[PDB]
């Protein structure tokens, strides 16, 4: 049972194939066209189906050459509208038929975000980008949208001549539109069965330059130069992905990166990451989040959750995965350090929620929850804990990646619960069963908070971050004298974010000590994000007035969740900024992508 959708599930019938034929429409913020279903029937006799829809207006349905019958039930929330269709002539087991929909989206599209001339980096073009998990694929096209059902996909897209399409698939050309020559057409085949929300479009003034055999980087003009060189090691990292995962079965592995309203890190959709321009830090050393989007090509995409209360599945394998990637590249040492910063985020989540909250569970229940109001880093970190844990309980790294390879192959192009997961883990380590048969499956499955164990972590690189910490927090003023630049002459800019995420655990620190961080480190100087933002946090939370300009222009500038709403808070939860950002959050709420406005309003207490 797929609580998050109100479709027919898999057990009823099951999308083959989509062909999507559009048009987007920049004057009236609309995408109109035909959904072409190919659906096979799971049941004898098979009469109606459902499908999922989110502010959609249908025009029509059509089977056979004709019309048929169709119901838009009430709107049931988030969850959307369920669409019933009357089949003409009913179906035995195993037949499959093409249902085609001609439909039209809402410009309030929560899978879409229409942006503004001015809001992109050329001020000549408009643009729009798509984000369809978990839910929001609905939004876009009437399908049944939950990962337990994997399709293929076509589709041809008509946008104004001057602009660039490109989707989660293999380019397959691009013409004149027949029918105006102002526009373009451009195609897309995607011939790996894939879960519908990672089904991508992005629409905008878009050029591209190649970093490696098989990855092309697009970004508007602006952006080329500079991303091509932060992703440079793109190809490595895939290297050392097909020898962890498997051989990588999608073609190509290209990178898009979005204007800066961009709500997440990255988005994995296949043949075409989606990531922010927050990663462009000038010195590569955000690249875990690529790591993080190569991983997805295994674990998510061809081993899928098959349904949202399985996330962790998604999450804890990419994230384990990820931190081997970097193990690779830059040393176990390293891999030690970011597992144990992980713990650190899952702490802080952990704190956030409260110990005891449903959302801090790593098996969630997300009946009558709005999928994105659970989203967190809890099943990422909790996730990577656990398998974390039981490589270090089974006999460590290569004894565990021959597991992860082993349970990629077993399910790749399956949709698979926690129950399957496990099963497969007892089997692959039946000689291992006794040490399996001592892990607290309900406590670090079901149980709120932190796990029950934590994991054994080489400290070597976090102690001169949690040393240099503890000298501030317990520093007097007569201390402050003795802080110097030459603190941070041999810290990386890892450790650098790791020393404020320590001290920002404790926050907040006396004014002064802030004002002489400043006086001392000039952390204002620095441009990378993660610093910036922990920075930021820990001077509002400390009550620094200077830092509240600093703080609105970062939050606004660009809208990663992950930045953008804790600084929100912060600066509503400090008394001196607190009108200044429930007013700024009114006069951009307009011009914010849907589901983050949702949010922050939330976060606000602003309707
Ligand atoms: C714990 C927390 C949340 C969930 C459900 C969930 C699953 C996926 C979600 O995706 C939100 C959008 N993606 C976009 C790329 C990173 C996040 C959001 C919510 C399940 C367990
Ligand atoms: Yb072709
Ligand atoms: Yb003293
Ligand atoms: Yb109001
Ligand atoms: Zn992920």
């Amino acid at each position: 049972v797929d609580t998050c959708s109100l479709a027919s599930p898999a057990s009823v019938c099951r999308t083959k194939h989509l062909h999507l034929r559009c048009s987007v429409d920049f004057t009236r913020r609309t995408l109109t066209g035909t959904a072409a279903l190919t659906v096979q029937s799971q049941e004898d006799n098979l009469r109606s189906l459902v499908l999922d829809t989110k502010d959609l207006t249908i025009e029509k349905v059509v089977i056979n050459g004709q019309e048929v019958k169709y119901a838009l039930g009430e709107r049931q929330s988030y969850k959307g509208s369920p669409m019933e269709i009357s089949l003409p002539i009913a179906l035995s087991k195993n037949q499959e038929i093409v249902i085609e929909i001609s439909f039209e989206t809402s410009p309030k599209s929560s899978a879409l975000q229409w942006l503004t001339p001015e809001q992109t980096s050329g001020k000549e073009h408009p643009y729009l980008f798509s984000q369809c998990q978990a839910i929001h694929c609905r939004a876009i096209l009437p399908c049944q949208d939950t990962p337990s059902v994997k399709l293929t996909y076509t589709a041809e897209v008509s946008v104004p001549k001057e602009l660039v399409a490109l989707m989660s698939a293999i380019r397959d050309g691009e013409t004149p539109d027949p029918e105006d020559p102002s526009r373009k057409i451009y195609k897309f085949i995607q011939k790996v069965p894939i879960p519908c929300y990672l089904i991508a479009l992005v629409v905008g003034a878009l050029e591209s330059r190649q970093i490696g055999p098989r990855t092309l980087v697009w970004s508007e003009k602006e952006q080329v130069e500079k991303s091509a060189y932060e992703f440079s090691e793109t190809e490595s990292m895939l290297k050392i992905a097909e020898d962890l995962g498997g051989p990588y079965v999608w073609g190509q592995y290209d990178l898009l990166v979005l204007p800066p309203s961009f709500p997440y890190g990255g988005m994995e959709n296949p043949c075409l990451t989606f990531v922010t321009p927050t990663l462009l830090a000038g010195d590569k050393s955000l690249s875990n989040v690529i790591a993080h989007e190569i991983s997805h090509s295994w674990t998510g995409n061809l081993v899928t959750n098959k349904t949202w209360d399985h996330f962790w599945l998604n999450e804890g394998h990419t994230v384990y995965l990820e931190r081997h990637i970097c193990g690779r590249l830059f040393g176990e040492k390293f891999r030690h350090f970011n597992a144990l910063g992980g713990w650190g985020e899952l702490q802080n989540s952990v704190k956030t929620f409260g110990e005891t909250h449903p959302f801090t569970k790593l098996v969630v229940d997300l009946t009558d929850i709005d999928p994105d109001v659970a989203y967190s880093s809890v099943p990422y970190e909790k996730g990577f804990a656990l398998l974390f844990y039981l490589e270090q309980l089974l006999g460590g790294p290569e004894i565990f990646l021959g597991f992860l390879k082993a349970y990629v192959e077993k399910f790749s192009y399956k949709s698979i619960t926690t129950d399957d997961w496990k099963d497969f883990l007892y089997s692959y380590f039946k000689d291992k069963v006794d040490v399996l048969n001592q892990v607290d499956w309900n406590a670090w499955l079901y149980s709120p908070g932190l796990p029950p164990i934590k994991p054994n972590y080489d400290m070597t690189l976090t102690n001169a971050c949690i040393a240099l910490s503890q000298r501030w927090i317990t520093a007097k003023e007569d201390d402050l004298n003795s802080f110097n630049a030459t603190d941070l002459k041999d810290l990386s800019s890892h450790q650098l974010n790791e020393f404020l995420a320590q001290t920002l655990q404790r926050a907040p620190l006396p004014l002064g000590h802030i004002k002489r961080m400043q006086e001392v480190y000039n952390f204002n100087a620095i441009n990378n994000s993660e610093i910036r933002f922990r920075w930021l946090r820990l001077c509002i939370q400390s009550k620094w007035e200077d830092a509240i300009p600093l703080a609105l222009k970062m939050a606004t500038e660009q809208g990663r969740m992950k930045f953008t709403r804790p600084l929100f808070k912060d600066l509503a939860a400090f008394d001196k900024s607190h009108d200044q950002a429930v007013r700024t959050y009114q006069e951009h709420k307009a011009s914010m992508h849907p589901v983050t406005a949702m949010l922050v309003g939330k976060d606000l207490k602003v309707d």
